[PDB]
């Protein structure tokens, strides 16, 4: 084993790898919603923006996790990062509810690598979750699911003014 | 009875202590309102701050009340501070009826506690209602009364893109 | 349930509205120490603005779990906000020592959902506990139990010249 | 009568004339015990320096009725000073009783004018008593009422080592 290796389960080292994809499958997701959003026909600019910032924060957390592989000793592994579900969104509503989606499945992996970090008394690893991912998770949910509500409030999917109006007024960069 | 004690009846005492509970009640009220409107099933964010601000202001207040009867010798009586009488608020217009409807209970009570002083011929207490409160008070209900007819304008209740329109273009920090 | 709602156990939610309340009871407790300490018969001024600056942060402490309750799509339930205990305060001993129970009071509540958090395999209420709540309360403990230690040496409380000598140059803002 | 003169009763006119020789009793009465305390055998300086202070201070509020006199039409009728009580002021805390004493009288007096103007429908003689008067008497008896709490709780007039914590601690510029 590596020299650095400490109290650093295989069963981590893997999960903490297959997570990684996830968050680069996520960013990937996030890229094709920012190149739905600046199609000509669709033309909602800012919503596209909020998606492409998404995008880059996904990426960099698929960094972070590959810096920490190696700080514990661990080896990344990378597999292909799958294409996103959808090749068109639908519209402003439909994408914020699949990126509710998506976070809540990313925090799904992130809650499950936890508990196996828990189980496996890597406390390390613990926080790590815990201060650099768990919370922005909260943060981001709880951020398009008032997106949705309003979303909802403002009309949509029908009311086209409605969902101009949101990219006017709600996607605060 | 105090030393400093000079033209304070035990009646205007007794009734700042009563105040006082009022204007803690009042900001737990607006404590109450932000919460609600920063539920992820509600999300009116600029809303919600509005009322944060306003419990805030309430509770400095009753602060300046404990500060008042102490100047004049009393003694600072506290009791429960109810819980507010409504666990949930509608909407906007629903909550704006209530705010005003808070603030005309507290005007009363100011007016109340003015006339009381007046009675007992004790123009400190007078002034310190005229200078710092009364107005305050006016203002208030002004501005309040003022966004419940934009809100009936704009469509309340039924018109979710109107409510959306007050909470990006009304609500002032 | 809430559309943002993901791994907070109905127990949590429920519990996080009670430790809200506790809060907001410290923060009133503080409040009438505050007013005491400004008593003209009383009339330990540095004193009093250490308990008004208590009452503030308890009641910023009330405001962040709002703010995480709705975060985690659970719903603020506000109770009733008891008085506090006593009317009057004795001395800056006997507060010293009530605020002693107090934070002892408000840290063991806090430490009992955090086991409660622990059991339901909730990290992110775990780490918001440890991170904003549970070393403040060892800090004020700390500082208060050592405050103690100084009025018992400076003779409290038959010795109030003792007293006056604290209040000039231990409470530091 | 005076080309000004405008619903300003005679019987107002004369007591703010004696108003004034009451606030130049008050300034030269604390004269005198700035003399005390600035004697080689009694030597406290800072405690001298806030009686200095509240001499300057009333002669100001003198100025002022003199100024009010003439803006209203009346005429400024000087009566002799009369010299203080006391000649030696035994100590720091004697010194404050007789200050809050004094402040006490002046209130007073002051609450008397205003009781007579309000009979005589002059709003605005109460608005200046109110505005420029009536809440410094109620700083001022507070402040002192502290400071003789403090002298007694430092072991006056005995506690000659209280006696001199006191003017090194509080009696703050
Ligand atoms: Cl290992
Ligand atoms: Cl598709
Ligand atoms: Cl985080
Ligand atoms: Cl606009
Ligand atoms: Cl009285
Ligand atoms: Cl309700
Ligand atoms: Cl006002
Ligand atoms: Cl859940
Ligand atoms: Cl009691
Ligand atoms: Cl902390
Ligand atoms: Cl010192
Ligand atoms: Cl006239
Ligand atoms: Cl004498
Ligand atoms: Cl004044
Ligand atoms: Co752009
Ligand atoms: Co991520
Ligand atoms: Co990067
Ligand atoms: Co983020
Ligand atoms: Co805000
Ligand atoms: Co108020
Ligand atoms: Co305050
Ligand atoms: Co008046
Ligand atoms: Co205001
Ligand atoms: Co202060
Ligand atoms: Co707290
Ligand atoms: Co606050
Ligand atoms: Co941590
Ligand atoms: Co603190
Ligand atoms: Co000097
Ligand atoms: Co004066
Ligand atoms: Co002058
Ligand atoms: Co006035
Ligand atoms: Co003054
Ligand atoms: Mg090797
Ligand atoms: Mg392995
Ligand atoms: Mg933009
Ligand atoms: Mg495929
Ligand atoms: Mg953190
Ligand atoms: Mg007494
Ligand atoms: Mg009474
Ligand atoms: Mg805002
Ligand atoms: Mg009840
Ligand atoms: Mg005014
Ligand atoms: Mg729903
Ligand atoms: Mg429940
Ligand atoms: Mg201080
Ligand atoms: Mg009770
Ligand atoms: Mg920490
Ligand atoms: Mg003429
Ligand atoms: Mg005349
Ligand atoms: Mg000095
Ligand atoms: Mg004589
Ligand atoms: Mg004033």
């Amino acid at each position: 084993v590596s020299q650095v290796r400490q109290n650093y389960h295989s069963d981590c080292e893997a999960a903490v790898n297959r997570m990684l994809n996830l968050e680069l499958y996520a960013s990937y997701t996030y890229s094709s919603m920012y190149a739905f959003f600046d199609r000509d026909d669709v033309a909602l600019h800012n919503v596209a923006e909020f998606f492409k910032e998404h995008s880059h924060e996904e990426r960099e957390h698929a960094e972070k996790f590959m810096k920490y592989q190696n700080k514990r000793g661990g080896r990344v592994v990378l597999q292909d990062i799958k294409k996103p579900e959808r090749d068109e969104w639908g519209n402003t509503l439909e994408a914020m509810q699949a990126a509710l989606q998506l976070e809540k499945t990313v925090n799904q992996a992130l809650l499950d690598l936890h508990k196996l970090a828990t189980d496996k008394v890597d406390p390390h690893l613990c926080d790590f979750l815990e201060s650099e991912y768990l919370e922005e998770e909260v943060k981001h949910i709880k951020r398009i699911g008032d997106f949705i509500t309003n979303l909802k409030r403002l009309g949509l999917p029908e009311n086209g003014m409605g969902e101009y109006l949101f990219d006017k007024h709600s996607v605060k960069e």
